[PDB]
């Protein structure tokens, strides 16, 4: 998986084998975000979270 995404800096989308929806992966602390959080960056994410604009 090679994107960008206007996560917090603990980014790294991952996903559910059959549920549907995503989980966004911390590498540098042991935690997760689960929808976009206050720390995010929706500008490079509008790019990211949708297809047509």
């Amino acid at each position: 998986s090679m994107v960008n995404t206007g996560l917090p800096a603990g980014w790294e989308v991952r996903h559910s084998n059959s549920k549907n929806l995503p989980y966004y992966f911390n590498p540098a602390t042991r935690e997760s975000r689960w929808e976009p959080p206050a720390d995010t960056d929706m500008e490079t994410l509008k790019m990211y979270m949708a297809t047509y604009h």
